[PDB]
């Protein structure tokens, strides 16, 4: 629980022995695995402790040298204490994060010649609002609404003209919006509102905005209030309610109305971006998919909102990336590319250049990309500003390079900045900061981490898919959390690197693709025409198709999964726990889709071992006739229809990944309606509510889980009720928390709310900006200009 | 629209003639009707001037002597302007309320001997939160929640919150509630809540409080967080939310659930109170009915809230009124009488005494009851404190006497005060303030209006049954509004008498009972024993029972009225408009219950002279066999089934009153499923949503009224189908607004939220208290010792 | 020097005897001269108590009735404290100024038929500089 909890050294012997066991090292920087395994034996010598076990299990790392243990303890999510204890006199002594970092620094890279620069955002963050409770992290906009509206009770009546001015400052294509003159004087606006509301009661509700436009110009009202008079009344009553007694719901509803979001600029500079061969390719993962789906959703919502307020303008989204001249049948040389499924969304590629540029010809790795980014950023400003009629209304960053670029851009243009990192590596590769010089030539984390810090501080909001990515869990620190404090020896120390409790953090999860994956019970949209291909692929044999197989006995319930062939997705372990417990072989059958059935010849090697182990398991456990394994890709729609097939008859999906960041396949399955057994570890922990929406299973316990699978397959002559109830649970859960519709609705509101928050809190943050700008010029700029040796 | 709208010098000849027509000095004080009269002849001379019609129709009154006319203008609801115009050279001059009231004073009672006392609540209310839009009046609790949470946010951002202390100070029946230690510390309470919660995670839902209590007590928690672990979790979660970021809805939900209220004291000292027997007695009436059908609902709710929080104490309700030793045939000499239908609800009766008292044996009229009330209040305070275990949690006053007593009682005890005036007679009797001297002998308004001002200002919240009771209409000023400023010659002048935008005003509308008036369509509950008796009341005739209808039209639609026979209830208007229209005559048959008649007196003189016009209009126009008539008074349980019968076989209710404040009758009708045609003038305007819940009729135009009714009767197959639409409309409107269950939920919340507002805002209100106490002692006390001579 | 200073219960018979000396009802309202006068003898029996002397000399007035003594103390310029003490069990109890004045009003003009109007400038003055 804390530093005082090490009074567990009444029973001194045990603590003494434990530190003894740590000090005998081979390693002076210990992490969790060693810290924990060293608790048991010596444990039985001498004692059995609950309190001590509690303590050890909360240690994140420890540093031993001297007769001195330096312990870093993380008792509750997002809270850290640091202490040191001496081997002989055992007296836990509180340390500051800085003291601990100075020790770690010393032990690792040796006595410091000069003094270390300590980057400290603490004084810069004092005074700004924070969430108080770890359960609430990622919910930032709710807190922020309550803060805004609670402080919008300015019955000083000068204010919130903040709200009024704000309403005055946005205009679309030169046309002033909401207000003809920038008015303030809350008493006047209440007047105008009263009159207008009154006239609208004598007008045909459905009157086009264009008919009552001049009359409203008389009353001081520019357009943007609505399409028909009914909507104008709605929005005007909203503002009238707010100018009287502000409340969180009201202010969110009205702020969500404002036709101030017109042009998006999404930024994803590294890799090969385009809609063709995904995944494949260097630097290009399901990276492209998030953005293409996101922008489709986004563009729909943009359009709808704008339309509803009666403003005719066409929204435009730009996805800006690098133009690589040496392409080879990717579209990556092609400067503008219209995005499929979107009216006005486009891909704009801008080339990298040298200072004289002289456009850089060939693909560059994302670990090498840093020296190009500033020049790139300038060219993107020029070109995107050219392509949209002016400034974007929101700039969204992607990964580390995208976020840095979005940072420079947003500062240049005065635009609200969103950050989607998707992954922060500092947590993935342990010790990579203290040791950064080793990893430097491959990875260049000196650049990446610095850029990361720069961006997470610079952003207006930060969007993540899971809570875990922010604060992690009781056991594991989160990805953003990792940056709170660290040393990069010979470069800088960081404390207060980020505030997990700042309300910039919003979890907005993706979902869908709901054109592709949808319920089995959908009265249309089903492709029944693709059912033959699917019964072919499940129940066929031989040299017809790339499989190992031929189950027969089809009358039973079914067990499905699909994944890249590995090792992490852990298909083989599913096979194995299927085998080892006979009651499951009894109750159902396994279908599997991935890699290559038939040899590894043919292809790619790589996965290799997992293909071979797959075959091996196949032979040895004699799993033919209970198991169908297909070695193919399965184009998306086909796959969707398949997940749909397995649902009725009463099937299940199981993705027993060792750990899964955010489960997409879990969502696609739940979307299709299959009751799903997913790994306990990572995103699925959030996605599925256990026994309601689906089932958490330990991938690290086989046949303990198979017992739960079989248990489910039972319950009253197969499953009349339960399966249906869990399917509805799944459907209900996807519909509530994971959908691109919901995503885009949120995203489009967040931009407006954080834009207002920026409008109000803007000048308060200038010391922070002067700090971040200095740190970019004098720290990032040198590091990147070394890359670039 | 306003003062400058007398720019009508655009046509000032018409203005001069309007003034001259006014100055003819038939009256010094010209009211609304006589002001509107002056605009019709002069009409045919000279011109029209719509502007002038706007101005004149917005005058509430004007005061004429000399060349000078003084005008009180009420442009829109609750907004006043005052001006003076000179007859000869006419230019308007803007006046302050003080100026206008001074001139009103020095005209009617003539020039002052010494300076008037101006009671001014203005400087006292300055600074307190108030509503802005007039349409929000009577919504107060909502506004207050918004100010409460808005302020709690900034306070919780700094160190403290009063919420915690307030949680500390209610211990119901001697046992400590909500908190064990007295800890004022928010961080601490956050920690305790955290642990408590995490510990509830480990138990399952239904664990009864009795079990959790000791573990909870180690954690710092007294009981009242819930009955089982589920609910404790629920409410501790509410407090956790609030302590993180206050919002109005969460705050109102948490406040709403605190086990504060186990004891009501309801005050009604005048009339003969008693269970039943009382209809027709002096000062008594359906006045008692409000209280008596309210308290069952109240008791039930109070108990429920307590039960849910897992506190087992039995709540008490005391209805306190006067002991009249003269039986006068009643139960009114009984000190403690249990209200039937309730577990713990009691009428506690207390004698009036003289200054040596010496119990006063005899009935005293409300108008003369003033001098006894302070003595009474002391006596009530003692007796009631004895009968309840201790202090009541809320004190409700009724009428003027009840409210003055509650004022006194609540200041002594420090208890939340609710006021229900039920009516405020200052608007009922024309000029009864300026002319108060005249009316003293009979009415004693000098005392009443003083106590009225006192009480309105003293109460923590005021419950009214309709909006217009507070702020009236575009035409009418409201009952409370009239106390905003007024003069009381040789006593004092009031300005700022009440603020209509004060959050203390809440419209909470009663209804029903509901064991009696319920939908014609019920699976059970109906009274068929009455069903033969019913038919034989309408259908039989002549000398075998009260007369005289003889309908004889078996399937003909029914038109039902039931009321007093008196002038304003206006049955005469209904029958008149019935005879006058032949089509209405053909479509349905008019049934009537009221009067004694039967012979003109004997019995019941002399206002039942309305029987004259009753027979006069019934014989000519040849009504009989078209229209049945009962002189019966209809025992309530029967009448309930009579309403239930008039639907299927289908029919309607008609309440053609000239003016009706609430219209409980209508509530009953609608509650029973009857489409209702109700007067436009008064509360029925609020109760019925026209062409949804019923229809509004202008009792003035009989042509259009009966026409409308007919048009209703002609719809579709003859209304299969739209009788049913309105019937369901009424049913739903009644379950969603007027029910004693709803009333009780709202009351039990209002008492908690205004308890907290009193708690939090009390010290700031101290100057207001000292002012009101001085006013009482030095002004009221003398006026009531004048009685009392 | 305050209500706490009648902790002069170190010598209890002194306090008791003093109250007795006062309580003999000659005047129920004593001013300084009387109040102080009564100090000397007690000043013999029993003891001296410079503390007690200090206290008594700071008394502005007292009101004696029943086994109850209502004291008004004025320790330093423009500061007053009010207390009442029971003749037999002697426990100083702190009084509000209203309580003390209610007692004086009762002792002098008799129990009251109606509540007294209390004029109070405190709320009015709260917040202005001092």
């Amino acid at each position: 629980i804390d530093t005082l909890a090490t009074c567990t050294q009444q029973n001194r012997d045990a603590v003494y022995t434990l530190l003894r066991r740590y000090f005998t090292a081979n390693r002076t920087l210990l992490l969790q695995s060693d810290l924990r395994e060293g608790l048991l034996q010596t444990e039985q010598d001498c004692g059995q402790s609950d309190m001590l076990r509690a303590f050890v299990f909360r240690l994140q790392e420890g540093i031993f040298s001297s007769p001195w243990a330096y312990l870093a303890l993380r008792p509750e999510i997002a809270k850290w204490e640091f202490m040191r204890i001496h081997q002989e006199h055992l007296i836990p002594e509180k340390l500051t994060i800085s003291e601990f970092l100075k020790f770690k620094e010393t032990v690792v890279k040796g006595e410091a010649t000069e003094s270390v620069l300590e980057v400290d955002f603490g004084p810069f963050n004092r005074g700004f609002p924070r969430l108080k409770e770890s359960r609430s992290i990622g919910q930032g906009v709710i807190f922020l609404n309550r803060k805004l509206s609670s402080e919008m009770f300015s019955r000083i009546e000068a204010g919130h003209t903040s709200l009024l001015h704000f309403l005055g400052v946005h205009a679309i294509e030169g046309q002033q919006l909401m207000f003809s003159n920038n008015s303030h004087d809350i008493h006047a606006v209440r007047n105008q509102l009263r009159q207008a509301l009154e006239m609208l009661e004598t007008l045909d509700g459905t009157t086009p905005w264009i008919e009552l436009a001049p009359k409203m110009n008389q009353l001081g009202f520019a357009p943007g209030w609505g399409h028909n008079a009914n909507r104008v009344a709605e929005t005007m009553n909203m503002l009238m309610d707010i100018l009287e007694a502000p409340s969180p719901s009201a202010l969110e509803e009205f702020l969500a109305c404002i036709p101030m979001i017109s042009r998006l600029l999404i930024l994803s500079p590294h890799g090969y971006f385009g809609q063709d061969n995904v995944l494949g390719l260097p630097d290009t993962g399901g990276q492209v998919v998030y953005i293409l789906d996101q922008v489709r959703a986004l563009e729909k919502e943009m359009h709808d909102r704008l339309q509803l307020q009666g403003v005719q303008v066409e929204p435009k989204i730009l996805i800006v990336t690098r133009l690589i001249p040496d392409a080879g049948d990717t579209t990556c040389n092609q400067r503008l590319e219209k995005v499929s499924g979107c009216t006005n969304t486009w891909i704009l590629r801008v080339p990298f250049r040298k200072h004289n540029g002289e456009i850089i010809p060939h693909w560059i790795s994302r670990f090498e990309i840093w020296p190009h980014l500033e020049i790139f950023a300038g060219d993107v400003e020029r070109e995107a500003l050219a392509e949209l009629g002016g400034h974007p209304d929101l700039i969204i960053g992607n990964y580390s390079d995208g976020n840095l670029v979005a940072t420079l851009l947003s500062r240049r243009l005065g635009v609200t900045q969103c950050n989607i990192a998707h992954a922060l590596e500092k947590t993935k590769y342990l010790h990579s900061d203290i040791y950064w010089q080793e990893n430097e030539d491959k990875y260049h984390f000196s650049c990446q981490y610095t850029a990361d810090l720069l961006a997470m501080n610079s952003a207006d909001f930060i969007v993540t898919s899971t809570y875990q990515e922010i604060a992690g869990t009781r056991e594991a620190e989160g990805q953003y959390e990792s940056y709170q404090a660290f040393s990069m020896p010979d470069l800088y120390r960081v404390i207060h690197g980020i505030d997990l409790f700042d309300p910039k953090f919003n979890i907005v999860s993706p979902g869908a693709n709901a054109d592709i994956y949808f319920p089995y019970s959908d009265p249309n949209r089903r492709l029944h025409s693709l059912i033959p291909e699917i019964e072919s692929l499940i129940f066929d044999d031989a040299t017809n198709l790339p499989a190992r197989g031929y189950l027969q006995d089809p009358d039973k319930p079914l067990i499905f999964t699909m994944a890249r062939l590995d090792r992490i997705k852990n298909i083989t372990g599913l096979v194995e726990l299927y085998a080892a417990s006979p009651r499951l072989r009894s109750l159902a059958n396994l279908v599997i889709v991935g890699g290559k059935i038939d040899p590894q010849h043919s292809s790619d090697h790589e996965e290799q071992e997992q293909i071979h182990r797959m075959h091996q398991l196949m032979d040895e456990h004699e799993l033919d006739q209970q198991v169908r394994w297909l070695g193919m890709r399965l184009d998306k729609n086909l796959a969707g229809e398949l997940y749909r097939y397995i649902a009725d008859k009463r099937g299940i999906f199981v993705q027993p990944a060792l750990f899964e960041a955010f489960g997409l396949t879990i969502i696609e399955a739940m979307a299709s309606g299959l009751p799903t057994f997913a790994t306990r570890y990572g995103g699925p922990l959030e996605i599925i509510q256990n026994n309601r929406s689906g089932f958490h299973i330990d991938p690290n316990q086989g046949a303990a889980t198979a017992d739960l699978i079989a248990d489910f397959f039972e319950k009253n002559l197969e499953n009349p009720q339960e399966w249906e109830r869990i399917s509805q649970g799944a459907l209900d859960r996807v519909a509530s928390r994971y959908t691109w519709k919901l995503y885009a609705e949120r995203m489009m509101t967040l931009s407006r709310i954080y834009g207002f928050w920026k409008f109000v809190s803007g000048l308060e943050r200038e010391e922070t900006d002067r700090y971040l700008n200095m740190f970019y010029h004098l720290q990032f700029r040198p590091l990147a200009n070394r890359l670039a040796h």
